[PDB]
C-alpha cells in the first residue's frame, strides 16, 4: 500500500533532517573551490597551485559513504589524470594508472565519445611494474600536491555529509510518488 | 570447413524446431501486453492498473535461460525504477534499488546519453541499510503490484521460450553464412 | 618534485630505447596487413583468403603484455564475430561466443551507438551447451582460417613489441608534463 509506504518515508524524512567549519577550514586552507551538484554521486573539488597548476579532484560519494578517487593535474595544454585507490579506515593512497590526456577535456568531458576515447588510450602500465624510484617520485609528487591524510578525511567525512543529503532528496522524491 | 558446419547446423534446425496457453493466462490475468523484439535479449511486459499506474517488467532471458529484473513504474510524471534480484530455483525476488526519476523516457531511454544520465545520478542507499519498516513497505508495495510467484514462473517459462526461439534464429543466420 | 619525476623519466627513457623478421615471416605468410595505431591499446591484423573471405584479428596489447581475442570473418554482407580467450602459457584459443551480424561495420563500428547496438542483440548460447559436434566443427573451421599456434605466438610477441613502444610514447608524454 501506497500509504504504508508514504507514512514511514515521512517518519524517516523527519528523523534525518534533525562539521561544517572542518570542510570550511580545510577547503581554504587549500584554497579549493567544491563543485557541488545535488542528485548526483560524484563530487569535485578544484584548486590552482602557487606554480600554476590546476588540481582536480573526484570522488563517488555512494561508493564511500577502497574508494575511487581521480586526481586530474593540467598545467587545451596536457593534463595528467591520476587514478588512485584509497584506503578508508587508514585514509591512504595507492596510483593505480597514470594517464597523460592531451587536454583537460579530453581527461574529463562526460560524453559518451570522450569515455570512448579514454577506453581506448595506452593507461600506461601497471604502476606496481614501474621503476621503483619512479613510483616513488610519483607518490611524492601528489603528496606535494596536497594528495595527503588531510585530503583523505576530507573526503571520508564530506561524503558522509553529501550520501545523507543525497538520502534525504531520494527520501523526498520517494514521497512525492507515493502520494 | 564450411561444409561439415553448415550439416551440423542444418540438422540441429530439424531438431530444435521439431504452454503456450500459460502465457496467456497469466497475461491475461494481469491485463498484462507483452512487448517482444525477436534477435534481442530483453523481454519487456507491460500492464495498467486499477490505480491508473503503468507497470513495467524487462528481463534478459539469456541472463536467465540470480537474473536482474528490472520492474519500473509510473503514474512525463515521475517513476520509479526497482532494481530486483530474481533466485531463479525459488522465484523470489529481492529489491537491490529503488530510484526516482522524473519521467518514464528517463528511466529506460536506451540512448548512450541516457544511460550516462542514470550512471550519474543518485540510486537511493543499500536496499539493506533502509529502515526494515521502509524495506517491508517497500516488498509489500511491489507484492500488491503483482510481483509475485506467478511473475517469477511467467519470467523463467518465457525465457526458455524467446531463448530457444533466439537460438532458432542464431543457427539459421549460422546456416546461411556456411553456405 | 616534479624535476625529481622528470629526471627518472629520462633515464628511463634512455635504457627503455636501447623479432621483426618473425612478424614480417608470420604475416607475409599468411598475406596479414597490420592496421597499427600508435597510442591506442587494440592491434589488428587483417586478411583476405583463398575463398574470398575477409579475416580480421583483434587483441588488447595491454591485456597481453587469458586474453581476450576477436576475430571477425566476412564474405555489407553478414559476418560472424568469434569472442575467444587466449591461453597465454598454452598459446590454444576456446571460443567465447560467435555472434552473425548483418555487415561487418554492424560487427566493428566503434560508436557509442554502435556498441549499444551490439550489447543488445543475441549472442548464441554458451559454446558449451552447444552439441559438440557444432562446437568441433566451428573449432575446425576457425582452425582452418588460421586461428592456430603460429597467431597465438604473434599475438603474444607483437603485444609485448607494441606495449614496450606504448610505455616508450607514455614516458615521453610524462616527460613533457613534468619538464
Amino acid at each position: 500500500e501506497t500509504q504504508r509506504v508514504g507514512d514511514i518515508l515521512q517518519s524517516e524524512l523527519k528523523i534525518e533532517k534533525e562539521s561544517l567549519d572542518s570542510f570550511n577550514d580545510f577547503l581554504n586552507k587549500y584554497k579549493f573551490s567544491l563543485v557541488e551538484t545535488p542528485g548526483k554521486n560524484e563530487a569535485e573539488i578544484v584548486r590552482r597551485t602557487e606554480s600554476g597548476e590546476t588540481v582536480h579532484v573526484f570522488f563517488d560519494v555512494a561508493q564511500i559513504a577502497f574508494a575511487n578517487v581521480n586526481v586530474v593535474i593540467s598545467k587545451s595544454e596536457p593534463a595528467v589524470s591520476f587514478e588512485l585507490l584509497m584506503n578508508l579506515q587508514e585514509g591512504s593512497f595507492y596510483v593505480d594508472s597514470a594517464t597523460p590526456y592531451p587536454s583537460v577535456d579530453a581527461a574529463l568531458n562526460q560524453s559518451a565519445e570522450a569515455e570512448i576515447t579514454r577506453e581506448l588510450v595506452y593507461h600506461g602500465p601497471p604502476f606496481s611494474n614501474l621503476d621503483e624510484e619512479l613510483q616513488e617520485s610519483l607518490e611524492a609528487y601528489l603528496e606535494s600536491r596536497g594528495v595527503n591524510e588531510e585530503l583523505a578525511s576530507f573526503i571520508s567525512a564530506y561524503s558522509e555529509f553529501k550520501e545523507n543529503n543525497e538520502y534525504i532528496s531520494w527520501l523526498e522524491k520517494m514521497k512525492k510518488f507515493f502520494h
